[PDB]
């Protein structure tokens, strides 16, 4: 749950209709953000000023969103909405709030003219708030599709999940996944839970059916996701922060399978406070990041 | 002039009041496209799908605009320009247009509260077409200055440039750059040809006075040059990438400093995907180099 971290609130809007939606975390607190981007088929915004050699940025939230490239105009309605309430950079004539995101393809599950827009992106800001929030088929997870080698017909149902992992001394590292990933998910003993399914039903084992020769027939295939946000209440500097964010990508390779292929945009943001007395090792941390990250992307299809 | 390049239309939208606007190059011949991010306060949108590890995408276009973090909404604004003609990446379901786009900060001059939005990202598209296009304080250039030590008070008009390099064997690179960098810009003999002043009116020379000890007192200082340059060569990811990376030690020739903390100086870069002309990358950089070099000096002479 990642509203154990202090200072952050999550917000969702959900279209059931068209299957679309966004999720914004909203940082009360003044967070350090780090990035890593690994799979090959990302779309993103505002992620540069979020690496070790750029500028500490003042970063408003992060969000989630469907809507493929669209849907990055939910994040500049985050941004709008920031302004009005008067949060962001003060440049003296103007604040400048950033809302970095990254997006899923959720356009060939309910109506895809419909996708996070400027106004869908103000409604997840003003339902952002502190304590538990919905999982499951919610916010941006709400159109998430898993096991699409056979198109997404015979894919599973994704989501939206969520985990915390204590360590000791008050520490804390909590995730948030949206998964839509292209390959299957696994428990820690190696079984499908959702995946790619025979007509009947039955899982087809997405790795074993590529070694064997079956060919990827998702609709991105022809150019030649599982994202998130992890935080702590641990003190980073930037460059910890990113490396926080290169580690958490293991647990993602431990659940998912195959994972950071040619059509998966995975994208994971790290986060750590500015101001905090809680201090550890970043190979500690993204350990726990990548154990968090691992539990809530089963947390997305049990909810 | 970018537009000397097969297939690429140039379109402005300029709003002189408020002293803000927007560029859009369209691609009607498909690119082969590459970035380099290397200022340390950059704004972007659609890179990661620019470097050479990622899957080949269909770039639609790509924007220049004022407006800070807020002008990002003038690509988007584009995308749907682009759908409603449709252009872009076919999933069946719909066609997926992609227009990168990178910022400069204009809200210090005119009026903070207007940034290109989506309709503005639009009227750009709508006014893209082949053949010569103005140069100066037009389009992403509208509200650009250079050489703000000082703050903006004491800061030179900057704007927008293009410069076209020819090669042996029917090759061209050319630039198309909006200059609102921090440092001064001199001319190929090294003069100042704008840049910070002192109050009793001279230049100042900004670098000079920063070894001095003179502190940056620019609105982001408590926490831009960006540009286009294209080839009529035939590019692989990896090429354009490296051409992108190259173009900036032009930037570096012109612009001085370069690449600080308030500066997000980013290159794109294109080569076409079908053509018969190839050149070695280095070279192509090279003129890159130089093209980005004189298109910051045509920014100015307007
Ligand atoms: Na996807
Ligand atoms: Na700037």
């Amino acid at each position: 749950m990642l509203t154990d971290i202090d200072g952050i609130r999550v917000g969702h809007a959900t279209d059931a209709r068209a299957m679309t939606g966004c999720t914004i975390a909203v940082f009360d607190e003044p967070v350090v953000p780090g990035v890593d981007v690994r799979g090959a088929n990302a779309a993103t915004i505002y992620t540069d000023l979020l690496y070790p050699d750029s500028v500490m940025p003042s970063v408003t939230g992060i969000m989630l969103t469907g809507g493929s490239a669209f849907g990055l105009e939910a994040a500049l309605g985050a941004v709008r909405y920031f302004e009005e309430q008067g949060r962001g950079y003060d440049v003296g004539v103007a604040k400048i709030p950033l809302v970095p995101a990254a997006v899923i393809y959720d356009l060939s599950v309910g109506d895809a003219n419909v996708r996070p827009d400027l106004a869908m992106g103000r409604r997840a800001c003003e339902a952002a708030k502190p304590g538990p929030f919905e999982r499951g088929r919610v916010g941006g997870g709400t159109g998430a599709t898993v096991g699409k080698l056979y198109g997404v017909r015979q894919s599973s149902p994704g989501g939206l999940g969520t985990a915390t992992v204590s360590l000791y001394g008050g520490i804390k590292v909590s995730a948030m996944i949206v998964v839509n990933s292209f390959g299957d998910l696994r428990d820690t003993a190696g079984r499908i839970v959702a995946g790619a399914k025979y007509e009947g039903g039955e899982f087809a084992d997405t790795y074993a059916r590529m070694k064997l020769g079956d060919k990827n027939q998702s609709a991105l295939a022809r150019m030649g996701t599982t994202i998130g946000i992890v935080s702590t209440n641990c003190r980073l500097t930037k460059v910890e922060a990113s490396r926080m964010a290169t580690l958490a990508h293991n647990g993602l390779a431990r659940a998912i399978c195959p994972i950071h292929t040619n059509v998966d945009g995975d994208t994971i943001f790290a986060t750590g406070l500015q101001k905090s007395d809680l201090t550890a090792p970043v190979d500690l941390l993204g350990t726990a990041a990548a154990e968090a990250a691992m539990l809530a992307c089963l947390d997305a299809v049990m909810q």
